[PDB]
């Protein structure tokens, strides 16, 4: 299970989603969004082994292509499979409008 | 265009698919497959900027979350979006059978 539930417990390095709170202005400096200040963007870091929930067939082949060659950084790339929206509030000229960005959050990583 | 056409030309580091020929036995040591010896598995390496064909919304946000914080390796993860099959030939007990693995190749990366 490579989601924000099994990665938000012990320590992990392979394809494990890690906390990635992003303060709209602190990290992205986004100026088109006023609120919220940030959110739990979460994300994924580190590659994955072979039986680590392989999505595509090239995910199991390369998974070994690296795990077999010591010194190769061509491993796979854990990524945010399922995402989540984001209730914000920005300004258009002079009228404030609250929306819900789509896929602006993570809820489970993977290995594409 | 982050495919094996624009990456197989000049040099790139961000989300650019690079050559990844894999010799079934040399790299994966796969013993369940006899032929071919290997194939053009290709793959992707390096993260991506913001306007680098973002797939999910978290691809444009994090793209800046890293491009903004100098010293953060939480960037995105370029991956093989479109893949390709693979005509092989293995053995089942004593009967040889040729098949076509699915998604056992890359034909274009992206940024999940």
């Amino acid at each position: 299970a490579l989601d924000t539930n099994y990665c938000f417990s012990s320590t992990e390095k392979n394809c494990c989603v890690r906390q990635l709170y992003i303060d709209f202005r602190k990290d992205l400096g986004w100026k088109w969004i006023h609120e919220p200040k940030g959110y739990h963007a979460n994300f994924c870091l580190g590659p994955c082994p072979y039986i680590w929930s392989l999505d595509t067939q090239y995910s199991k082949v390369l998974a070994l292509y690296n795990q077999h060659n010591p010194g190769a950084s061509a491993a796979p790339c854990c990524v945010p499979q399922a995402l989540e929206p984001l209730p914000i509030v920005y300004y258009v000229g002079r009228k404030p409008k609250v929306e819900q960005l789509s896929n602006m959050i993570v809820r489970s990583c993977k290995c594409s």
